[PDB]
């Protein structure tokens, strides 16, 4: 018990003499001697002169919480320690010490004066939360105990909420501790995301809490400036009034002001961190309910606490539930209910007092299972109802009492339902849209249509229907396919007025022409499957001009008749799959608007589909045989032999040729083209020319052949005869080639030798070789080829009668009609080929181009494109379109020029030193050709030479070869085609990125590759041939581990990608004899893992067909291998894991309709998928897997937050998974639910498309058609993560199966002529398209959909009308800049996708509500609004270009600009009085003169000059003083010398009426710049006017209560900024002060009246304005000075510069908020505002100069009026909160492509 006194001696000790292992010694002796308070602080107080330092001052400072000022000892040490050793802190933390500084912090410190403590205390911890991660556990730890005030103390510090688990985070475990509200609501109100929020919902939904989760909601389903409830997607299982009760707004809500202790704490604490840092009504309508699973709502039928909320609902939506039987209470409360759906419930009778709610229309139940009658209550009226929607029950019925009931009825649906019985009268007086589809209808009452007489949209689908009940005469619209019919009845033939007739898929026969129609307004006629013969159009034809859409599609059409061109306003014609038209009739031509003409499964008069084909090139060929049309009298003879034949030696006397000049000839290089031509001397004067191509036959060339053998020719063939029957063998190679080429062409046999000898070869070339898998041999002939004789005459007799009688698909190719322009430009090229550089015959784009100019060509730039390929073909110059093979610009003419070179390398060789390996080289060789000459090698893949690259396969020993780890896929065909492997060695070879970029070191020989990373990932593409085979297999082996299977799966890609793509022949199933298909692309797999001797065979095609199990096995059942280790292809097993279909949680039905609610007929259903909703869609038999499979490679890596995710993709059936987009496309919401979009929603649909292009663009992909069918909303609350998302199939449907020109409406202009190939920018021009018809709501759609030729045509060009003009909409005027940007026509002049959405995401775009120009040179100082007229305000302006008086009247809503000369002095400050009696609001005019000259508001001539003052008036206010126990109002005029004018509400009527109490303040030279009022009333409105540097206050006694004073500050940083002329005075818990050019506010207080703040506007602008402005630096006399002030109600100040910026400042807890620069050049007055029952705006009367005449010493002001959204400050924020949400997301989907 001594330790006292020594502790004690040791501190008097430590002192004087400077002391000097004393400090384990005093630690040690707190823990021998504790809990004892008079040697504690003795020890803590000198532990200030091994953590166990920590472990014992938290535990004693926790012991000891609230003592005595043993706090301060400890704390002081603590501070001494830090300053010295700031990271002891982090073990501070580490130990306790929250434990103790929260209850210090928390220990009733306010209202205990003890300042000197919390001070100390603060500054402390200012530096123990330093370091972020500290901040982030203190947060940790100060949310488990229940703390509100440090919680919110540690948030206005930073500190983010979100960052605890990522799925057990902040929110997440404080909704489990039972917290309390208050600390919920400030993790919210901060940064959280929303995906932990929707988890700690279901928890609190796990507990009964009423203010837990009706603070999560109004965070998770409010969107208060729209009046809703968007709680569609959570699964909340039931629904309780105690929930949504503080969600409906009351008036009665007010509070006081308590967190402002944490205010004072987080102000403290930084003031102490920087001098550390830098010194060292309203009732909202919609309640959404859809996806709720609420198994009953009776908990609202009550007399709950918002039981009088929902009598003003007017929507209300439970669909998708599972509810039952109505509440019979309920449907009575909400005396006001309009829009009432409620389907896919589980229903069982119609209530039928649903109909007795007051004002109801659009009653909706569609889904549900409603019994067979639905029998209506005869006593119950509903006049008001619009649309009964009953689709898709199980009526009996048609709805019985329908009549005396819902008379205004406009649109009864009952589709889906089995009304089987003919049907009643059904005498409904207001029918505007009837549907009865997919019922079972027989026939129906004649008299059913017979009283209904407003009917337009019957839609009869599905029936089993023959005739039509007298249809009414104002019918338009008419669907009725899928009925059971034979002939257009009468019925419809005598419509006056119908519009459209949808009746497909019956078994018509008779098509009427348009001379038994009745009706001149024909738009559609869609009839496909039907069974048509004629299509009678000669008759009258001219009736049908405005026929739009002509579907003829499956029927038995023979020919189209010649008058179809008169229909010039058709749109679409389709007659595809008739496999009977065989001609197209060249008055087609003059169809002009035809912008889609499919060609499926029919053969024509021309080659189409060459690359393009795209219906508009047949349109233009159409109309080019119209002019004049001349057969075409050319083809292509190709000659193929071996090495040795009579090729070149036959050729000479085929055409006769008479030299022979050349005395020994050698072996050809290239192919050496030639041309003949053949006068034919008879008859038929037909001169038919064409060009054989002697084919080389050295086997060292043979893989360039391929690219030259067409399906346009007549082969030969030519054997050397003189090695009997071992050539013929020896020549199959090539036979086998023309069959995999050119399937369809002949060939003619030519033994080539009889001069030497053994002919009865022909036994075997007729045994063998006619009809076994080989081309269709024609005829087969013996020349001599040396010397003419009457067999060769014969063989050039057998080519001419073959050649004339080609006739392919029965067109007699020798002889088509073409266009006279092709046969104009092939004379023109052959009178061309003479004229050019025999070293360089390649001709420019440009050249042609010219030679075009210089004849009379009538060929555009969109018909070069069809007329160079179309002689492309008939191999007259050659041109390589491909847009990858960067020289499209050249122009081959004389082909056999190009050809002998691109085979020139090919035979040289070097007979020097092979330092390299056979086959690879260097760049050996003039003038810039040698360059473009293996830039077109490699162009042909020739480079490297895989060609001469030994032959000899090299030995390779794979790391596994055990039978069961290995995936082998023969390819058994009869022999490799001739540019096999060079073509394939050389697609495997370029794609290095495989296991996606880290390539593998390979060793390829002629016939494989072996491409190795590691014993795990390798591939050997192999070449042999099993024993006793006449083929050749194609071996692929493969490690069976997951990695090795992509590889499987891309290499089988590739090998089918080439065969289909070159070699189409081959996988052609011959259906004469059998199926042999001529490619056995076997599998390989042994039951037996391991040593199983052999490797069963398994064609792929057999085990295709069993799919419907998952395992393979034998007949012996036992043992059996599953599917995904022997074909991982065929399964989806070789693509990212994740997308396996997994169909025991598919929870899907294919066949009912009713769950189609994704689209109207269309293919993509909606299903359950992992208990979540998804949306299937179901592929039908086009799709091949192959496909598909090479569909979803892409898609499975796009994985963008804007972008429809994959989920899953699978067989049984082919099916594909995405993401549910629960409100459907955006067309059919801007169509019906107009209201819903909020002017902050259109512009989040619009941030999310624009960043989905961002996406796109990046990753090189254009999208091609984005229109608002293509945006995809998931839900209607704006401030939400997910919104818009746009559909991506249809880029992976098109980058695979290469509408390509995008939708017409919703297309660039450079897209629409199709001139040019695309680009980023045209993307860009349909966003803003896009744009466009956001902000009109869908005007343009609705208005083009019966004007589409002009709904087209009229933005073809950039010259769509004003969104505002034309459609009446909120201006917001910072997008109409942006529409006028993205939509130029230079595609560069439009903005980068980059830019729009950077662009778009500036919150200031969404703020903006409207720009007002005033006219040209006007000053004005001085507006004023007019707020008692909420129908529509003014802005009275006042004059400064004049020195005589001038008011300004301005409207807002028309811009009527109105000027009137009302004075002779300059105007400075106007007020506006309003008088409750006489309705009106008397305005006034404050002159400089001094003249109180005052106006009334209609009438601008009962003007009465009031009392003059004595100097220049400056500032006036109309106040709120109804102190005399009624309603009464002043005028509190301010003179320049103080004499506050004031006065009476209606004495101002009075001429000279009578300043009531006139106090001289000031001084005549101290002039008064300003007048206030309090921010609240309950201190009896005080007002606060500045006046010259005095600063003021008082109440209704008129009499200075205060008389502060600004220039006498002791914070003198500079004098001037404080001893000027005060602005502006604004009223709240502080007073703010404006002064002239003073750039700094000073924050006054009312009580103790003391410079509580120093806020400079530089320490903002400077900060910001570095980088982006430079020439700042010589501006060192900074411009931008206070100018006005005005306060939001309780969230920011704005502040307006001098220059052209305006500050957003909290005033609460963070100062900087935003500065929005470059939108003017002077905030001269700003004020606040009510226009139009949009409350709440700040406008704002900023100046625009120019120096276009500065020179002059003039300016040219332009006074810029804007009008901003007084909700900006908190709009920032969100968006710059919900745009860091998004890029988060996009990180984590990011990652999600990794792994
Ligand atoms: N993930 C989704 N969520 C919600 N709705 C969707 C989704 N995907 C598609 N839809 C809707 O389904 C409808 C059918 O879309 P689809 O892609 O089949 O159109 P389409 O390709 O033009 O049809 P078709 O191929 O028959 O011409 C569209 O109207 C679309 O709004
Ligand atoms: N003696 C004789 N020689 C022939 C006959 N037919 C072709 N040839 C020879 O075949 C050679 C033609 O070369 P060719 O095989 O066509 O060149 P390649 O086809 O491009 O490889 C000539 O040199 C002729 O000598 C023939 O009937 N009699």
């Amino acid at each position: 018990g001594i330790q006292k006194c020594g502790l004690k001696v040791i501190s008097s000790i430590v002192h004087f003499p400077d002391a000097l292992g004393a400090m384990d010694s005093v630690l040690h002796t707190l823990q021998m001697y504790p809990d004892d308070q008079e040697i504690q602080c003795l020890g803590l107080s000198l532990i200030g002169y091994g953590h166990l330092l920590a472990k014992i001052l938290v535990s004693s400072l926790y012991r000891f919480k609230d003592v005595a000022e043993i706090q301060t000892k400890g704390f002081q040490t603590i501070l001494a320690i830090l300053k010295l050793s700031a990271s002891f802190s982090k073990l501070l933390v580490h130990h306790s010490f929250d434990l103790v500084i929260f209850h210090q912090m928390s220990s009733n410190i306010m209202e205990q004066k003890d300042q000197q403590f919390l001070n100390l205390c603060c500054k402390c911890f200012a530096k123990v939360a330093m370091d972020d991660y500290l901040k982030n556990v203190m947060l940790e730890r100060a949310c488990d105990q229940n703390n509100s005030i440090m919680v919110e103390c540690l948030l206005l510090l930073g500190a983010d909420a979100n960052q605890a688990k990522e799925g057990s985070s902040l929110i997440c475990q404080v909704c489990e501790k039972e917290s309390s509200p208050k600390l919920v609501e400030l993790l919210l109100n901060s940064g959280s995301r929303e995906q932990d929020v929707r988890k700690a919902l279901t928890i609190s939904i796990g507990k009964g809490d009423s203010q837990i989760i009706s603070l999560l909601l109004r965070r998770l389903a409010l969107d208060v400036a729209n009046n809703s409830i968007c709680l569609g997607g959570f699964c909340i299982g039931k629904v309780e009034p105690s929930w949504l009760g503080p969600l409906f707004p009351d008036k009665t809500s007010n509070l006081r002001k308590q967190t402002n202790i944490a205010s004072t704490l987080a102000r403290m604490v930084i003031r102490y961190q920087m001098k550390s840092a830098v010194e060292e009504r309203e009732y909202i309508t919609s309640l959404d309910l859809s996806a709720n699973e609420l198994r009953d709502i009776d908990a609202l039928s009550q007399k709950c606490c918002i039981s009088v909320h929902l009598e003003h609902l007017e929507k209300l939506e439970l669909h998708q539930n599972a509810l039952t039987s109505f509440p019979q209470q309920l449907c009575e409360t909400l005396k006001s209910l309009t829009h009432l759906d409620l389907h896919s419930n589980k229903f069982t009778s119609f209530p039928s007092y649903l109909l007795k709610m007051s004002c109801i229309a659009n009653l909706d139940v569609s889904r549900n299972d409603i019994g067979p009658s639905v029998v209506l209550d005869p006593t119950v009226k509903c006049p008001t109802l619009k649309q009964f929607n009953l689709s898709y029950n199980q009526l009996s019925f048609v709805p019985e009492n329908l009549t005396d009931v819902v008379e205004k009825l406009e649109q009864l649906i009952l589709e889906g339902n089995k009304i089987s019985g003919i049907c009643s009268p059904l005498r409904l007086k207001e029918l505007k849209i009837l549907n009865l589809s997919k019922n079972h209808i027989s026939s129906l009452s004649e008299n059913f249509l017979e009283a209904c007489p407003k009917v337009e949209s019957f839609s009869a689908r599905m029936n089993f229907l023959a005739a039509m009940p007298f249809l009414p005469p104002s019918m338009t619209i008419l669907k009725l396919s899928q009925n059971k019919f034979s002939c257009i009845p009468e019925a419809i033939l005598n419509l006056p007025h119908l519009r459209s007739l949808d009746m497909s898929s019956n078994d018509i026969q008779y098509l009427p022409g348009p001379a038994h129609w009745k009706s001149l307004n024909l738009r559609e006629l869609l009839f496909s499957h039907n069974q048509i013969s004629i299509l009678d159009l000669s008759e009258k034809a001219y009736l049908w001009s405005r026929v739009e859409k002509l579907h003829l599609s499956h029927n038995k059409l023979k020919e189209i008749p010649p008058e179809i061109g008169c229909l010039e306003n058709l749109t679409s014609l389709d007659v595809s799959y008739n496999l009977e038209l065989r001609s197209f009739p060249n008055e087609m031509g003059k169809l002009s608007k035809i912008w889609d003409l499919p060609l499926d499964e029919l053969h024509l008069n021309f080659d189409f589909k060459h690359i393009g084909c795209k219906a508009k090139d047949i349109i233009r060929f159409l109309q080019q045989r119209l002019k004049k049309a001349v057969p075409y009298n050319r083809m292509k003879l190709m000659i193929v032999g071996n090495t040795g034949s009579g090729k070149t030696t036959l050729l000479q006397q085929l055409m006769k040729t008479k030299k022979s000049d050349l005395g020994m000839q050698s072996a050809t290089v290239g192919i050496d083209v030639k041309d003949w031509p053949i006068q034919i001397r008879d008859k038929r004067k037909r001169d038919l020319v064409l060009n054989v191509w002697d084919f080389a036959g050295r086997e060292e060339f043979y893989s360039t052949h391929p690219h030259f053998m067409t399906q346009r020719a007549l082969y030969l063939a030519v054997y050397d005869l003189s090695k009997g029957q071992a050539e013929v063998d020896a020549m199959k190679p090539w036979l086998f080639n023309i069959k995999a080429r050119a399937s369809s062409s002949p060939v003619i046999l030519v033994g080539t030798h009889l001069d030497v000898s053994k002919a009865c070869m022909s036994k075997i070339t007729k045994e063998l070789l006619n009809k076994r898998g080989f081309p269709a041999i024609r005829d087969y002939h013996f020349v001599n080829a040396t010397e003419e004789s009457d067999a060769l005459a014969k063989l050039r007799k057998t080519i001419i009668n073959e050649s004339l009688n080609f006739k392919i698909r029965d067109q007699l190719v020798v002889g088509q009609l073409i266009p006279d322009c092709y046969v104009e430009l092939e004379k023109i090229i052959l009178s061309e080929r003479k004229n050019v550089p025999i070293e360089f015959p390649v001709i420019d784009r440009k050249r042609l181009l010219q030679l075009v100019r210089e004849n009379q060509l009538q060929l555009d730039e969109n018909e070069l494109p069809h007329a160079v390929h179309f002689l492309n073909e008939s191999g007259v110059l050659l041109h390589f379109q491909d847009p990858a093979l960067q020289l499209s610009d050249l122009y081959f003419v004389e082909p056999k020029w190009l050809c002998k070179i691109m085979a020139q390398i090919l035979t040289v060789k070097v007979e020097g030193c092979p330092k390299h390996p056979k086959g690879i080289i260097s760049r050996r060789d003039p003038k810039n050709y040698m360059t473009q000459y293996f830039k077109l090698l490699e162009k042909f893949q020739i480079a490297l030479v895989p060609s001469s690259l030994s032959d000899h396969r090299p030995v390779i020993e794979l790391p596994h070869c055990e039978n069961s780890e290995i995936i082998i896929r023969l390819y058994e065909m009869p022999y490799f085609p001739m540019g096999f492997w060079s073509r394939l060695i050389n697609r495997l070879l370029e794609i290095s990125p495989y296991m996606l970029a880290l390539r593998p070191n390979r060793m390829y020989w002629r016939q494989g590759i072996y491409l190795n990373w590691s014993p795990e990932a390798y591939c050997l593409v192999g070449s042999e041939v099993l024993d006793n085979h006449p083929e050749s297999f194609l071996k692929i082996t493969v490690p069976s581990c997951r990695k090795g299977c992509i590889l499987l799966g891309q290499v089988v890609d590739h090998i089918d990608s080439l065969m289909e793509e070159w070699f189409p022949g081959l996988l052609e199933i011959d259906i004469c004899g059998e199926g042999e298909t001529l490619l056995k692309k076997w599998a390989l797999y042994s039951f037996n893992d391991g040593e199983e001797h052999q490797k069963i065979l398994l064609d792929d095609l057999m085990k295709k067909a069993e799919e419907g199990d998952l395992l393979v096995n034998p007949d012996q059942p036992r043992l059996t291998i599953p599917i995904s280790q022997i074909a991982p292809d065929l399964i989806l097993a070789d693509l990212p894991r994740n997308i396996m279909l997994n169909n025991d949680e598919l929870e899907f039905e294919q066949a009912p309709e009713f769950l189609l609610g994704d689209g109207s007929f269309g293919s993509v259903y909606r299903a359950a998928y992992e208990g979540e909703e998804v949306a299937v869609k179901i592929f039908n038999k086009h799709t091949s897997l192959r496909l598909l499979r090479q569909e979803l490679v892409v898609l499975c890596h796009l994985h963008h937050p804007s972008l429809i995710s994959l989920l899953a993709a699978g067989i049984r059936p082919r099916m594909l998974v995405m993401e549910l987009a629960s409100k459907g496309s955006l067309d059919r919401l801007l169509q019906q639910d107009k209201a819903s979009l909020t002017r902050t929603l259109q512009h989040r649909i619009a941030l999310h498309v624009a960043d989905g292009l961002r996406y796109l663009h990046s990753a090189m992909i254009i999208y091609r058609d984005l229109k608002p069918h293509n945006v995809l909303l998931f839900t209607l609350y704006p401030n939400a993560a997910i919104i818009a998302k746009i559909a991506d199939y249809s880029i992976a449907q098109y980058c695979c199966r290469m509408t390509s020109e995008g939708t017409p409406g919703f297309r660039a202009p450079e897209v629409a002529r199709g001139n040019v190939i695309y680009n980023q920018q045209a993307d860009v021009y349909s966003f803003g398209l896009l744009l466009y018809d956001i902000l009109t709501t869908g005007g343009r759609i609705v208005e083009g959909l019966k004007f589409p030729n002009e709904f087209d045509e009229l933005e073809i060009q950039g010259k769509l009308p004003d969104p505002v003009k034309e459609y009446g909409c909120a201006p917001w005027p910072m997008v109409e800049k942006l529409i006028k940007q993205c939509l130029k026509e230079n595609p560069q002049e439009r903005p980068t996708s980059a830019q729009v959405f950077d662009i778009l995401n500036s919150a200031e775009l969404v703020c903006l509500t409207r720009r007002i120009l005033l006219p040209k040179n006007v000053i004005v100082e001085c507006m004023v609004a007019t707020h008692h007229n909420s129908r529509n305000a003014s802005i009275w302006l006042g004059c400064g270009h004049t020195d005589r008086g001038q008011l300004s009247f301005l409207d807002l809503n028309t811009e009527g600009y109105t000027s009137e000369e009302v004075a002779d002095s300059r105007i400075l400050c106007l007020a506006l009085v309003h008088l409750p009696v006489e309705k009106e609001s008397w305005i006034v005019s404050g002159t400089q003169s001094g003249t109180l000259l005052v106006i009334n508001t209609e009438d601008g001539k009962k003007r009465h000059t009031l009392e003059k003052m004595t100097d220049s008036v400056t500032c006036l206010y109309c106040n709120s003083f109804s102190k005399q126990s009624k309603q009464k109002n002043f005028l509190l005029v301010g003179t320049a010398d103080g004499k506050l004018a004031i006065f009476e509400d209606k004495t101002v009527k009075l001429k000279g009426a009578a300043p009531l109490k006139i106090l001289n303040i000031g001084n005549v030279s101290t002039p008064l710049m300003c007048l206030s009022e309090s921010t609240n009333s309950t201190e009896r409105n005080v007002m606060w006017g500045g006046c010259g540097t005095k600063i003021f206050s008082f109440s209704n006694d008129f009499t200075i209560q205060k008389l502060i004073e600004t220039r006498t500050s002791q914070l003198f940083s500079y004098a001037a900024f404080s001893d000027s002329n005060i602005i502006t005075v604004v009223v709240d818990t502080a007073l703010y002060i404006a002064k002239q050019n003073s750039p700094v506010v000073e924050v006054w207080d009312k009580k103790t009246e003391k410079l509580c703040g120093l806020i400079d506007c530089v320490h903002f602008l400077r900060e910001v304005t570095v980088k982006e402005n430079k020439e700042s630096k010589h501006k060192m006399s900074y411009s931008g000075r206070v100018k006005t002030l005005c306060l939001q109600k309780n969230t920011a100040l704005w502040i307006g510069t001098g220059g052209g910026h305006i500050l957003l400042l909290d005033l609460s807890t963070r100062r900087l908020i935003r500065v929005i620069y470059n939108f003017c050049n002077s905030v001269r007055v700003m004020m606040t505002a009510q226009l139009g029952s949009l409350k709440n705006v700040m406008l704002v009367l900023g100046y625009n100069r120019k120096n276009t005449e500065g020179t002059q010493k003039q300016k040219e002001i332009q006074s810029c009026l804007t009008v901003w959204d007084i909700n900006l400050p908190h709009e920032v924020q969100n968006l710059e909160k919900h745009i860091e949400v998004r890029k988060e997301l996009a990180e984590k989907m990011r990652r999600t492509s990794v792994e």
